[PDB]
Protein backbone atom coordinates (compact mmCIF):
# COMPACT_ATOMS: atom_id res chain seq x y z
CA UNK A 1 0.00 0.00 0.00
CA UNK A 2 0.97 3.66 -0.42
CA UNK A 3 2.39 5.38 2.68
CA UNK A 4 3.68 8.83 3.60
CA UNK A 5 7.39 9.38 3.21
CA UNK A 6 8.62 11.36 6.21
CA UNK A 7 11.31 13.09 4.20
CA UNK A 8 13.44 15.15 6.53
CA UNK A 9 15.16 17.98 4.66
CA UNK A 10 12.51 18.64 2.03
CA UNK A 11 12.44 22.27 0.90
CA UNK A 12 8.92 23.62 1.28
CA UNK A 13 6.71 26.66 0.83
CA UNK A 14 3.24 27.52 2.18
CA UNK A 15 0.41 25.13 1.29
CA UNK A 16 -3.29 25.50 0.34
CA UNK A 17 -4.65 25.49 3.92
CA UNK A 18 -2.14 28.09 5.08
CA UNK A 19 -3.65 30.58 7.52
CA UNK A 20 -0.60 31.78 9.45
CA UNK A 21 0.01 35.23 7.98
CA UNK A 22 3.63 35.99 7.08
CA UNK A 23 5.23 33.39 9.35
CA UNK A 24 7.09 31.91 6.36
CA UNK A 25 8.19 35.42 5.38
CA UNK A 26 5.60 35.51 2.61
CA UNK A 27 4.29 33.37 -0.26
CA UNK A 28 7.11 31.64 -2.12
CA UNK A 29 9.48 31.95 0.81
CA UNK A 30 11.25 28.66 1.48
CA UNK A 31 11.83 26.54 4.56
CA UNK A 32 13.40 23.23 5.55
CA UNK A 33 11.56 20.26 7.03
CA UNK A 34 13.50 19.64 10.25
CA UNK A 35 11.56 16.72 11.67
CA UNK A 36 8.16 15.08 12.06
CA UNK A 37 6.51 15.16 15.49
CA UNK A 38 3.94 12.71 14.14
CA UNK A 39 2.40 11.65 10.83
CA UNK A 40 0.14 14.74 11.13
CA UNK A 41 2.55 17.41 12.37
CA UNK A 42 5.81 18.65 10.88
CA UNK A 43 8.45 21.06 12.15
CA UNK A 44 9.70 23.63 9.65
CA UNK A 45 12.63 26.02 10.04
CA UNK A 46 12.01 28.84 7.59
CA UNK A 47 14.96 30.45 5.87
CA UNK A 48 14.18 33.64 7.83
CA UNK A 49 14.96 31.73 11.02
CA UNK A 50 11.45 31.15 12.36
CA UNK A 51 10.81 27.60 13.53
CA UNK A 52 7.21 26.42 13.62
CA UNK A 53 4.97 23.36 13.57
CA UNK A 54 2.47 22.75 10.78
CA UNK A 55 -0.38 20.46 9.71
CA UNK A 56 0.38 17.79 7.11
CA UNK A 57 -2.87 15.81 7.24
CA UNK A 58 -6.48 16.60 6.34
CA UNK A 59 -5.17 20.15 6.53
CA UNK A 60 -2.01 20.87 4.55
CA UNK A 61 0.04 23.94 5.46
CA UNK A 62 2.92 23.11 3.12
CA UNK A 63 3.86 22.33 -0.48
CA UNK A 64 7.07 20.58 -1.47
CA UNK A 65 9.32 22.83 -3.53
CA UNK A 66 12.24 20.39 -3.65
CA UNK A 67 12.45 16.94 -2.05
CA UNK A 68 15.84 16.21 -3.58
CA UNK A 69 17.72 17.05 -0.38
CA UNK A 70 15.97 14.04 1.20
CA UNK A 71 17.72 11.76 -1.27
CA UNK A 72 14.43 10.29 -2.50
CA UNK A 73 14.94 9.09 -6.05
CA UNK A 74 13.38 7.22 -8.95
CA UNK A 75 15.75 4.46 -9.99
CA UNK A 76 15.16 3.47 -13.57
CA UNK A 77 14.54 7.03 -14.78
CA UNK A 78 16.55 9.82 -16.37
CA UNK A 79 15.77 13.51 -16.90
CA UNK A 80 15.80 13.91 -20.65
CA UNK A 81 16.99 17.52 -20.53
CA UNK A 82 19.84 17.61 -17.99
CA UNK A 83 20.43 13.82 -17.93
CA UNK A 84 20.25 13.47 -14.12
CA UNK A 85 20.05 9.72 -13.58
CA UNK A 86 18.26 8.59 -11.47
CA UNK A 87 15.89 11.53 -11.10
CA UNK A 88 16.29 12.74 -7.54
CA UNK A 89 13.28 14.39 -5.93
CA UNK A 90 9.88 14.69 -7.61
CA UNK A 91 9.50 13.00 -10.99
CA UNK A 92 7.73 14.87 -13.79
CA UNK A 93 6.62 12.72 -16.73
CA UNK A 94 5.35 14.32 -19.94
CA UNK A 95 1.92 12.91 -20.65
CA UNK A 96 1.88 14.02 -24.28
CA UNK A 97 5.19 12.42 -25.30
CA UNK A 98 6.51 8.87 -25.44
CA UNK A 99 8.82 8.06 -22.56
CA UNK A 100 9.87 11.56 -21.56
CA UNK A 101 10.65 12.83 -18.03
CA UNK A 102 12.08 15.84 -16.25
CA UNK A 103 13.65 16.53 -12.89
CA UNK A 104 12.26 19.31 -10.69
CA UNK A 105 14.89 21.83 -11.83
CA UNK A 106 14.15 21.27 -15.50
CA UNK A 107 10.40 21.21 -14.90
CA UNK A 108 10.14 24.44 -12.94
CA UNK A 109 12.96 25.70 -15.17
CA UNK A 110 10.62 25.61 -18.19
CA UNK A 111 12.44 22.92 -20.19
CA UNK A 112 10.63 20.83 -22.83
CA UNK A 113 7.25 22.19 -24.07
CA UNK A 114 5.28 24.45 -21.73
CA UNK A 115 2.05 23.50 -23.50
CA UNK A 116 2.63 19.75 -22.93
CA UNK A 117 0.81 18.59 -19.81
CA UNK A 118 2.87 16.62 -17.28
CA UNK A 119 2.23 13.97 -14.68
CA UNK A 120 3.53 14.63 -11.19
CA UNK A 121 5.03 11.52 -9.60
CA UNK A 122 6.05 12.69 -6.16
CA UNK A 123 7.39 9.36 -4.90
CA UNK A 124 8.16 5.97 -6.41
CA UNK A 125 4.95 4.79 -4.76
CA UNK A 126 2.78 7.64 -6.02
CA UNK A 127 0.03 7.31 -8.58
CA UNK A 128 0.75 9.71 -11.45
CA UNK A 129 -1.30 12.93 -11.34
CA UNK A 130 -2.11 14.76 -14.60
CA UNK A 131 -1.51 18.53 -14.35
CA UNK A 132 -2.49 21.63 -16.29
CA UNK A 133 0.04 22.91 -18.80
CA UNK A 134 2.77 25.08 -17.37
CA UNK A 135 1.93 27.64 -20.03
CA UNK A 136 -1.45 28.15 -18.48
CA UNK A 137 -0.41 27.91 -14.83
CA UNK A 138 0.71 30.44 -12.21
CA UNK A 139 4.46 30.76 -11.71
CA UNK A 140 5.99 32.53 -8.69
CA UNK A 141 9.53 33.12 -7.45
CA UNK A 142 11.11 31.29 -4.55
CA UNK A 143 12.77 33.42 -1.85
CA UNK A 144 15.25 32.68 0.92
CA UNK A 145 18.68 31.09 1.10
CA UNK A 146 19.79 31.27 -2.53
CA UNK A 147 22.72 32.84 -4.38
CA UNK A 148 23.10 36.44 -3.27
CA UNK A 149 21.26 36.00 0.03
CA UNK A 150 22.70 37.71 3.09
CA UNK A 151 22.93 35.23 5.95
CA UNK A 152 23.90 34.67 9.58
CA UNK A 153 24.37 31.34 11.36
CA UNK A 154 21.24 29.26 11.87
CA UNK A 155 19.86 27.08 14.66
CA UNK A 156 21.87 23.97 13.76
CA UNK A 157 25.21 25.75 13.47
CA UNK A 158 28.04 23.61 14.80
CA UNK A 159 31.01 25.20 13.02
CA UNK A 160 32.70 27.16 15.82
CA UNK A 161 33.22 30.83 14.81
CA UNK A 162 33.79 30.17 11.10
CA UNK A 163 31.52 33.16 10.40
CA UNK A 164 33.61 35.35 12.71
CA UNK A 165 31.01 35.03 15.46
CA UNK A 166 27.28 34.74 16.11
CA UNK A 167 25.53 37.46 14.13
CA UNK A 168 28.41 38.11 11.74
CA UNK A 169 27.21 38.14 8.16
CA UNK A 170 28.07 36.53 4.83
CA UNK A 171 26.76 36.06 1.30
CA UNK A 172 25.51 32.86 -0.28
CA UNK A 173 27.33 32.42 -3.60
CA UNK A 174 25.84 29.11 -4.68
CA UNK A 175 23.48 26.33 -3.63
CA UNK A 176 25.31 23.01 -3.84
CA UNK A 177 25.02 19.32 -2.95
CA UNK A 178 26.26 18.46 0.55
CA UNK A 179 26.69 14.92 -0.78
CA UNK A 180 26.08 13.12 -4.07
CA UNK A 181 22.95 11.46 -2.65
CA UNK A 182 21.53 14.77 -1.34
CA UNK A 183 21.54 17.50 -3.97
CA UNK A 184 20.55 21.16 -3.51
CA UNK A 185 21.02 20.70 0.19
CA UNK A 186 23.93 23.05 0.90
CA UNK A 187 24.93 26.68 0.53
CA UNK A 188 28.44 27.99 -0.04
CA UNK A 189 29.03 31.15 1.99
CA UNK A 190 31.57 33.94 1.64
CA UNK A 191 31.73 35.50 5.09
CA UNK A 192 32.14 39.27 5.25
CA UNK A 193 35.36 38.79 7.24
CA UNK A 194 36.86 36.83 4.35
CA UNK A 195 36.27 33.35 5.72
CA UNK A 196 34.26 30.96 3.57
CA UNK A 197 32.79 27.45 3.52
CA UNK A 198 29.91 25.11 2.73
CA UNK A 199 26.93 24.91 5.11
CA UNK A 200 23.90 22.65 5.46
CA UNK A 201 20.69 24.03 4.03
CA UNK A 202 18.33 21.05 4.04
CA UNK A 203 20.80 18.21 4.46
CA UNK A 204 19.37 15.85 7.06
CA UNK A 205 16.86 18.55 7.90
CA UNK A 206 19.61 20.84 9.16
CA UNK A 207 19.47 24.64 9.06
CA UNK A 208 23.01 26.02 9.46
CA UNK A 209 21.97 29.40 8.05
CA UNK A 210 19.36 32.10 8.45
CA UNK A 211 19.07 34.90 5.93
CA UNK A 212 18.87 38.50 7.08
CA UNK A 213 18.31 39.37 3.44
CA UNK A 214 16.57 36.69 1.40
CA UNK A 215 17.33 36.28 -2.30
CA UNK A 216 15.44 34.98 -5.32
CA UNK A 217 15.93 31.28 -6.00
CA UNK A 218 14.25 31.00 -9.37
CA UNK A 219 10.62 30.42 -10.14
CA UNK A 220 8.17 27.55 -9.82
CA UNK A 221 4.64 26.44 -10.56
CA UNK A 222 3.06 26.70 -7.12
CA UNK A 223 -0.13 24.73 -7.74
CA UNK A 224 1.91 21.93 -9.35
CA UNK A 225 3.89 21.37 -6.16
CA UNK A 226 2.52 18.46 -4.18
CA UNK A 227 1.21 19.17 -0.69
CA UNK A 228 3.42 17.79 2.04
CA UNK A 229 1.57 14.82 3.51
CA UNK A 230 20.13 38.42 -21.41
CA UNK A 231 20.53 34.90 -22.85
CA UNK A 232 18.97 31.48 -22.30
CA UNK A 233 19.71 28.02 -23.69
CA UNK A 234 16.83 26.06 -25.21
CA UNK A 235 18.84 23.35 -26.95
CA UNK A 236 19.35 19.69 -26.01
CA UNK A 237 22.54 19.12 -24.01
CA UNK A 238 24.14 16.72 -26.53
CA UNK A 239 23.85 19.59 -29.01
CA UNK A 240 25.38 22.08 -26.59
CA UNK A 241 28.29 19.78 -25.72
CA UNK A 242 29.44 19.16 -29.30
CA UNK A 243 28.88 22.85 -30.17
CA UNK A 244 31.12 23.69 -27.20
CA UNK A 245 34.04 21.83 -28.80
CA UNK A 246 36.50 24.67 -29.38
CA UNK A 247 34.41 27.37 -27.70
CA UNK A 248 35.01 26.76 -23.99
CA UNK A 249 33.90 23.14 -23.76
CA UNK A 250 31.44 21.78 -21.21
CA UNK A 251 31.92 21.23 -17.48
CA UNK A 252 29.37 20.06 -14.90
CA UNK A 253 29.29 23.54 -13.36
CA UNK A 254 27.40 24.86 -16.39
CA UNK A 255 24.07 23.08 -15.92
CA UNK A 256 22.81 26.27 -14.28
CA UNK A 257 22.94 27.70 -17.79
CA UNK A 258 20.27 25.29 -19.05
CA UNK A 259 17.48 26.75 -16.89
CA UNK A 260 18.88 30.09 -15.70
CA UNK A 261 19.21 33.31 -17.69
CA UNK A 262 22.80 34.57 -17.89
CA UNK A 263 24.17 37.93 -19.04
CA UNK A 264 26.77 38.67 -21.74
CA UNK A 265 29.76 40.04 -19.83
CA UNK A 266 31.89 39.85 -22.95
CA UNK A 267 32.98 38.73 -26.38
CA UNK A 268 36.36 37.02 -26.69
CA UNK A 269 39.06 37.01 -29.40
CA UNK A 270 37.73 33.84 -31.11
CA UNK A 271 34.31 35.54 -31.37
CA UNK A 272 32.88 33.28 -28.65
CA UNK A 273 30.58 34.71 -25.97
CA UNK A 274 31.39 35.15 -22.29
CA UNK A 275 28.30 34.99 -20.05
CA UNK A 276 27.79 35.70 -16.32
CA UNK A 277 25.11 34.14 -14.13
CA UNK A 278 23.77 35.23 -10.69
CA UNK A 279 25.92 32.42 -9.22
CA UNK A 280 28.96 34.58 -9.93
CA UNK A 281 30.06 32.14 -12.63
CA UNK A 282 31.43 33.16 -16.01
CA UNK A 283 31.07 30.74 -18.95
CA UNK A 284 32.14 30.82 -22.61
CA UNK A 285 30.00 29.60 -25.54
CA UNK A 286 29.80 29.07 -29.27
CA UNK A 287 27.31 31.84 -30.24
CA UNK A 288 25.11 29.08 -31.71
CA UNK A 289 24.38 27.75 -28.23
CA UNK A 290 22.76 31.02 -27.08
CA UNK A 291 19.38 32.59 -27.91
CA UNK A 292 18.12 35.95 -26.58
CA UNK A 293 14.71 37.64 -26.28
CA UNK A 294 12.79 39.09 -23.28
CA UNK A 295 12.04 42.58 -24.56
CA UNK A 296 10.32 44.86 -22.04
CA UNK A 297 11.59 46.70 -18.95
CA UNK A 298 9.86 47.87 -15.79
CA UNK A 299 8.44 51.34 -16.39
CA UNK A 300 8.00 50.80 -20.13
CA UNK A 301 4.82 52.38 -21.45
CA UNK A 302 2.95 49.97 -23.70
CA UNK A 303 -0.25 49.93 -25.72
CA UNK A 304 -2.63 47.03 -25.26
CA UNK A 305 -3.46 45.24 -28.51
CA UNK A 306 -6.79 46.43 -29.99
CA UNK A 307 -7.49 43.33 -32.09
CA UNK A 308 -9.93 41.41 -29.85
CA UNK A 309 -9.57 38.10 -31.70
CA UNK A 310 -5.82 38.18 -31.26
CA UNK A 311 -5.79 39.40 -27.67
CA UNK A 312 -8.32 36.73 -26.69
CA UNK A 313 -6.09 34.14 -28.32
CA UNK A 314 -2.99 35.54 -26.64
CA UNK A 315 -4.54 35.81 -23.20
CA UNK A 316 -6.23 32.41 -23.31
CA UNK A 317 -3.10 30.73 -24.60
CA UNK A 318 -1.39 31.99 -21.45
CA UNK A 319 -4.28 31.33 -19.06
CA UNK A 320 -4.97 35.00 -18.34
CA UNK A 321 -8.13 36.01 -20.26
CA UNK A 322 -11.07 37.71 -18.58
CA UNK A 323 -13.92 39.62 -20.22
CA UNK A 324 -13.31 42.42 -17.71
CA UNK A 325 -10.20 43.21 -19.76
CA UNK A 326 -12.29 44.56 -22.66
CA UNK A 327 -12.00 48.23 -21.67
CA UNK A 328 -8.18 47.97 -21.76
CA UNK A 329 -8.00 47.29 -25.51
CA UNK A 330 -5.96 49.99 -27.24
CA UNK A 331 -5.23 51.75 -23.95
CA UNK A 332 -1.74 52.83 -22.90
CA UNK A 333 -0.38 51.51 -19.63
CA UNK A 334 2.80 50.99 -17.60
CA UNK A 335 4.77 47.78 -17.14
CA UNK A 336 4.80 47.29 -13.37
CA UNK A 337 6.51 43.89 -13.33
CA UNK A 338 7.90 41.21 -15.63
CA UNK A 339 6.81 37.82 -14.29
CA UNK A 340 9.04 34.75 -14.43
CA UNK A 341 6.85 33.15 -17.11
CA UNK A 342 7.44 36.29 -19.24
CA UNK A 343 3.90 37.63 -18.78
CA UNK A 344 3.59 41.30 -17.83
CA UNK A 345 1.89 43.08 -14.97
CA UNK A 346 0.62 46.24 -16.62
CA UNK A 347 -1.02 49.25 -14.97
CA UNK A 348 -3.89 50.34 -17.20
CA UNK A 349 -7.24 52.10 -16.66
CA UNK A 350 -6.36 52.58 -13.00
CA UNK A 351 -6.02 48.83 -12.42
CA UNK A 352 -3.39 46.18 -13.12
CA UNK A 353 -3.66 43.22 -15.48
CA UNK A 354 -1.52 40.28 -16.49
CA UNK A 355 -0.75 40.32 -20.22
CA UNK A 356 0.86 37.98 -22.66
CA UNK A 357 3.88 40.02 -23.81
CA UNK A 358 2.69 39.75 -27.41
CA UNK A 359 -0.57 41.44 -26.38
CA UNK A 360 1.17 44.80 -25.80
CA UNK A 361 3.51 47.04 -27.83
CA UNK A 362 6.11 49.58 -26.69
CA UNK A 363 4.74 53.07 -27.35
ZN1 LIG B 1 16.75 17.86 -15.41
ZN1 LIG C 1 6.11 16.31 -24.22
Amino acid sequence: SRVMVEGVGARVVRGPDWKWGKQDGGEGHVGTVRSFESPEEVVVVWDNGTAANYRCSGAYDLRILDSAPTGIKHDGTMCDTCRQQPIIGIRWKCAECTNYDLCTVCYHGDKHHLRHRFYRITTPGSERVLLESRRKSKKITARGIFAGARVVRGVDWQWEDQDGGNGRRGKVTEIQDWSASSPHSAAYVLWDNGAKNLYRVGFEGMSDLKCVQDAKGGSFYRDHCPVLGLVNIDLDLEIVQSLQHGHGGWTDGMFETLTTTGTVCGIDEDHDIVVQYPSGNRWTFNPAVLTKASQFQVGDLVQVCYDLERIKLLQRGHGEWAEAMLPTLGKVGRVQQIYSDSDLKVEVCGTSWTYNPAAVSKV
